[PDB]
């Protein structure tokens, strides 16, 4: 039978623990509490971004649930950054490393205090995988709860027209204004509308994709991802999350009993079915690594080839998470995939029951057909994300799936985004070019920046469907099937992307899953002698440490 | 000066429409884009009493920043309990918390383009973690302490009444296991040691570093001493938010304040307070983060000229609330300055110098009981002694509560083997007890070991044996920080059972008295154990951490 | 120059104030804060209703504003009830009395602590006029800030239809279900959608009406009413409210400098233009009484005559307050009224500037034409509200209008007797149904009855019967529902002398409500009138009944 106190007997039990008991009294524990499991309630609450604002009330509601189930909760805090506020300046270099700092933050507190289990609360992009990575690493009972999505805003423009707007509409408005196609007054109108109050980005970006993936991994209560941050149903999910973690301790269940290979395959299938963020490839690889579970880029290909793209969601589709909530949330996609034999029903979850048993209990409706397509009428018969291999990316790369044709182009090679933006401004990027931005990898950037300026400018210059964008970094906001990221090995590791020179020919076959450089292997291989990595830009502090310890993007840019 | 050295990246120009749009959703309006943005970094949590006051104090810092025309944005970071972590595997995760906290503040401040910070900490390692981030960022930064816990009084079965704390609970446990105290009396002490919010009241790491923060000029003068439960801390909080905005108006940043001279002020004040040996490790690391040259020999030099004045636990009688009653940290600082043992011209977070601050607040002279006048010291020199010599070529640290101490080496790989030996009677009077592989890499995490110090004292061998480690000690002669550590093939790794060790306090020497040639002939036989932690924060820490001799810095 | 501490030198200055200073240190004041004005921040925050949830964060942002302007804020709390959750049970008798308890609560703290000025924060119906009454009564610098409106919720029905719903839709769902016209599943779908999270009722009920009235009185910052509770623009209005109260102290401005006759006329005009709640009549009469300003039911008639219904907003219209916010909020209505000469521009406000000066500074757009109509194309030519007098209501009555009814009286002592007669089939087409002993004293608490209006409406009798009370009515019948009949039955008004068979006439155009029995015989019955004994002989309602005035003067307690 499970010990409901697998760690906290180190601080509560026996003559020798008098000093620890004396300190725990001073945070409120009394005689009756020392026999209870201790639950760490880790919140990335802050006011530096709206994404995290709901986590204060939700952590409180988690503590109420832990108490309701006979546990003792202890709240603590960790950082997040704003993936939105950090865009367009030096802060973009500090987004992905925040993931590592959050996972380490949770590990250190849980290990130091000998807590038995956790509930982990996150809002903004990198804090979700940061928490899930800590949960995997610790292999204690753990429940993940999301902040919830922001509500959509509506801009009134100068011509009397109106549009629903989000972050991307603010960046695009700036671009329209710079090309003389939009007034500064109309950029102002969009700015005032995009973010009304608390909640993470409403589109299918990293936060909503990973909140959906956490339901799919069985690490969040089914139905918990979709209700908006402002919606008090989140409070109920919070109290039930605190109750659930105490029951996992009673069962002797830990995070690695839930994070099995099959649970990761269920996350891949759900992310493929939502046309989730390509960032979910990086994060799910990293979470598998932290859970000591074998997972490769090819597992993404294999599962993704069998799962249709169903969700018509921003940024590439029409709808936002509040619309997915309205038609029944993530359980609708999970039930559709289970009924089609595309989900492992027998995966244990944080309910203490299997994915199939959870879905039987809540009986989601069928896909509505607009927000989530019917399985027989999908956006694409296979996954919303495509994994590539070939001579340019022998350790793999990722691209959002298109309808389209094969692309061949003459390589145009840049060390960093700034160089490519300059070349675009000077007219040296034209139809048929393959634009290659290298030294943007985990080590090269450093931090593997999500670049939005080059995709924005290519679209603005009308070159959206005529140019191929390729990077060892990441892209946001480009044309489906024409922005390739995560090219491994990255330039700093002397991968083929580092050997490229202006004029080399590149071929991308998305349907055939191939990204090749057309140069004679022998001739191409011997330029290897000339490769030299630029010296690290950041020689002190968190980014200097990151560059020393970080792995390839091909295995999730893990540091441990 | 430009009052927005950073935040123009998120508030200014056409291109910042998206960042402005998100900043409106945390409550900023049109008039707030022109204001400096202050990160208010709280290590608040409920896992230890040390951090409980930080929630209301963060709120008061925000009120201060608003009152001075800034815009504060609160965020959280971790802290661990140095007390609750004692006696189990959690002790391996105490020191590394310092590095995670420093990184966490750097990440938020760099990602969000904030102009300055107010940094709030309670428990041992969170104070140096915040100070290291401030030094590393080189923006306007003010540090504010959670404040001390109130002392609790235990009534014992024998009608006795004593003020008790963590060490009193650990000692009670030892007394009870040796049949010299009832379980009833152990329970009475348990119930009294921590009544509620505030850090340890003795001159442990937290109070030492809070005092050192005033001495660095990084905290408002007088701010360290008021207890966590006292509402004067709220006024210091509001004045801390006001102060950071004024630093922006004057274009002052942390490295303007953290000069070599400020570090020598901090060492002076720590020596005078009988401060924790942990302050050696933390000030070396904070200087490294400020790009300021600071070495163990700097500690020895300042320490030679600065007497121990504070009669404070654990060595003395009083706690920080007693220090508060008689005028707090500025009383020690004025006494040192008057004697020419403090640099008066050091710029501080007030925008004025240490001398100008002390002139403004006119602290009283030492009271004679809680703080001694200079002519009347507890010891004529600093409590913290720096050693070198053939066993510690890169340095070691000992609290000298000044003769030659010796022993035949009894050598253990980790604390457990030393305790097993004490239990088997194989440790006797005159032994030099060496616990190696407890360094930053070896432990890993350079534990502050309490089990062996407690067990030796409990066995009556306290004054009869020498204690030596490449890790750290709490309670109890106890030599720590021995460098290079065992994992790096330092002399401590070559020691064998029987080697003669000599500690010479006067000469500042810790020697192995082996023939140098015979001793060096042992190097070929050394091989380090493989890392115990192969995943997570401790596998990373072992890969990056420096020698304790330069502060166990990671980057 | 005005003393910026008109009250707080009683607790900070002089030898005798040593104790008071020592206590203020313990809430955080240091030596420098004793020279600052002290601002009471009064929050009706609670969790008993969603209406109040935003007030915790907004009270915090008020404090930031006070600190930003050199004041020292001290937060304290008062009650509020839920006008929604109180509906349908004995709790309804405790709604209006909460207004008086809230007013007394703020008076007590402000007078005890010698605070210089206040920011008052309210969300649910009765708490807004409670706070405004306290502000008028104290005559210190005061700024009012609303919680903000709830967001609209979307129900998907078994039908496959989708509706935006709120409380009335939940109560009508229940009526439709018990008459076999809606499934239980669809009632549950509506229940789940009506209230997503924090905020007050989104329609033009008492809260939104009084929040709009507060902007029109000059007691709230212009544009502050309309932004939803969940919208962080409310935080900016909170910080500016804290800044505003300190600047009122610097200028020596107090609440009665702002609450002039002209400002109440502004409030009446804005309430009429919004098709606002008839409860606004009761509360604006009470606020004017507390402010020592002459205001009568006749003023509502005079101003109401000249102001058209502009806002196409629930419950009458289609839209909710978030829609009004989208098109530029209450300032759009106030500028429209100012330009048409239907607003007094020279009224001093909590900005320290005039109503005209404020609207010039923020330049609201013109009415959009859908949510807010231009005056050229109003919904109704005159105000939604009609004031009546006559032999049945000598001290007046109030009816929501949109023509001449004559009927035989069917008389009930209390709503329950009327509901029983409807189920019995005793209430029929042509009846003038009289529910008496529901006034301030009679009820007690002048309940807003929804059960009889819903049951009559459900029974298809809406257009066929006249509903009359000395209480209040909530919801329409799609017919005529006359409230506030004064004097009330307890005070031996005509309503108490009525008997089964008397005839009654209601002439909306004539502003008349008459009992058509012969004067001489009707008077003859006064000798045998005996009021029932108070049901509540203990506690707050026993004290309320002893002190409350006529609804004709706002049901004030003195
Ligand atoms: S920026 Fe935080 S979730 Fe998008
Ligand atoms: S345990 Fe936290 S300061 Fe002592
Ligand atoms: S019930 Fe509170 S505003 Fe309607
Ligand atoms: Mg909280
Ligand atoms: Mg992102
Ligand atoms: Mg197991
Ligand atoms: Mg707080
Ligand atoms: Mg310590
Ligand atoms: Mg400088
Ligand atoms: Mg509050
Ligand atoms: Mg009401
Ligand atoms: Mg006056
Ligand atoms: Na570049």
């Amino acid at each position: 039978v499970a010990d409901i106190k697998p760690r906290s007997r180190d601080v509560t039990d026996g003559l020798e623990k008098a000093a620890a008991r004396g300190m725990l009294r001073a945070v409120g524990m009394d005689d009756e509490d020392f026999a209870k499991p201790q639950i760490g309630v880790a919140s990335s609450w802050n006011e530096i971004t709206p994404c995290n604002l709901s986590l204060d009330r939700l952590a409180n509601a988690v503590k109420e649930g832990v108490f309701s189930a006979g546990g003792y909760p202890l709240e603590f805090g960790t950082i997040s950054v704003s993936d939105g506020i950090s865009m367009g300046h030096e802060g973009m270099h500090f987004s992905l490393v925040s993931r590592e700092v959050i996972a380490d933050s949770v590990e250190v507190v849980m290990q130091a205090e000998r807590l038995d289990g956790s509930v982990l609360l996150a809002g903004c992009d990198k804090s979700l995988p940061g928490m899930l990575m800590a949960a995997a690493r610790l292999d204690l009972a753990a429940v993940f709860l999301y902040a919830g999505s922001i509500l959509p805003g509506r801009a009134k423009l100068s011509d009397g027209s109106e549009r629903d707007v989000t972050i991307i509409d603010a960046f695009e408005a700036v671009g329209a204004c710079s090309r003389g196609l939009m007034s500064r007054a109309d950029v102002d109108a969009i700015e005032r509308a995009i973010c009304p109050g608390e909640g993470a980005c409403g589109g299918m970006y990293t936060a909503n994709t990973m909140a959906s993936a956490a339901e799919a991994l069985g690490m969040s209560l089914p139905g918990s991802a979709a209700p908006p941050a402002t919606d008090r149903r989140r409070d109920g999910f919070a109290r039930r999350s605190g109750q659930a973690v105490v029951e996992l301790l009673r069962r002797g269940i830990t995070a690695r009993d839930i994070l099995t290979k099959e649970a990761f395959e269920n996350a891949i299938a759900v992310v493929m079915a939502f046309g989730g963020s390509t960032n979910a490839v990086l994060h799910l690889l990293a979470i598998a690594h932290e859970a000591n579970v074998a997972l490769s880029l090819q597992d993404f290909s294999r599962i993704g080839s069998g799962v249709p793209h169903l969700a018509d969601v921003k940024p590439f589709g029409r709808h936002v998470m509040s619309d997915v909530d309205h038609i029944g949330g993530v359980p609708v996609v999970m039930k559709a995939l289970l009924d089609a034999g595309l989900l492992h029903g027998d995966c244990l979850t944080v309910t203490g029951h299997t994915m199939a048993e959870n879905l039987a209990a809540i009986t989601p409706p069928d896909p509505d057909g607009k927000v989530l397509r019917a399985l027989a009428n999908p956006i694409h018969p296979s996954g919303g994300i495509t994994i590539l291999h070939g001579s340019l990316a022998p350790e793999g790369a990722v691209v959002k799936t298109a309808g389209s044709d094969v692309f061949e182009g003459t390589a145009r090679v840049f060390d960093g985004e700034r160089a490519a933006l300059d070349a675009l401004e000077d007219g040296t990027i034209t139809v048929g070019d393959a634009v290659v931005i290298r030294y943007e990898g985990p080590k090269g950037g450093p931090g593997m920046r999500e670049m939005l300026a080059i995709t924005g400018a290519i679209k603005g210059a009308g070159l959206g469907k005529d140019v191929l964008l390729l990077t060892d970094g990441r892209f946001s906001g480009g044309t489906t099937g024409l922005c390739v990221g995560h090219i491994a090995p990255e330039a700093v590791d002397g991968g083929p992307i580092a050997l490229l020179r202006n004029g080399d020919r590149i071929r991308l076959d998305v349907a055939g899953r191939v990204l090749d450089v057309l140069a004679d292997p022998a001739e191409f291989a011997s330029r290897q002698q000339d490769f030299s990595p630029p010296p690290p830009r950041y020689t002190t502090g968190v980014l200097s440490k990151y560059v020393k310890l970080v792995s390839s993007a091909a295995v999730g840019a893990v540091c441990g």
